């Protein structure tokens, strides 16, 4: 497995057409996941899997701008479980990230960070056996 958390560098940012892939196992029991899409010290995308927000499981999205998180996009369909293995994708679309689950459409977070270019790096944290972490064009 690949150390978590996990740096994969985006060289030369995302573009349309862009496909990350992230295969892993959630541990058991549990508590948070999150991808980190990040454009220098800020975050263009968050994508954070929390299994236990006041016993309810549910996916926050945010940007981070100058240290500073923006409004959430929340999502209730949660398509990971303790202990099971995952596939995520995200493609880059011309105005979304758009994110599939076990080859499932999950949600689209629209770019509020807008030099995709830049969007550089992403980090992959939390509770999972990181299995592996690539990008492809499509
Ligand atoms: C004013 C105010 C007060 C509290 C909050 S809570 C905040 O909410 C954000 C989304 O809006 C992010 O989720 C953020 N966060 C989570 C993680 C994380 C790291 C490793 C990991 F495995 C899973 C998750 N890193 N940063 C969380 O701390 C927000 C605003
Ligand atoms: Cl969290």
């Amino acid at each position: 497995p690949l150390i978590v958390p996990y740096n994969l560098p985006l060289p030369g940012g995302v573009v349309p057409r862009m496909l990350i892939t992230i295969l892993g196992t959630v541990k058991p029991n549990a508590n948070r996941i999150a991808l980190d899409f990040q454009r220098g010290n800020d975050v263009a995308f968050h994508f954070n899997p929390r299994f236990n927000e006041n016993n309810r499981r549910v996916i926050v999205c945010n940007t981070k701008l100058d240290n500073n998180w923006g409004r959430e996009e929340r999502q209730s369909v949660f398509p990971f479980e303790s202990g099971k293995p995952f596939k995520i994708q995200v493609l880059v679309e011309p105005d979304h990230f758009k994110v599939a689950v076990n080859d499932a459409h999950l949600l689209q977070y629209n770019h509020r960070v807008k030099k995709l270019n830049e969007i550089s790096k992403l980090g992959i944290s939390g509770d999972i056996d990181l299995t592996s972490a690539s990008y492809t064009m499509i």
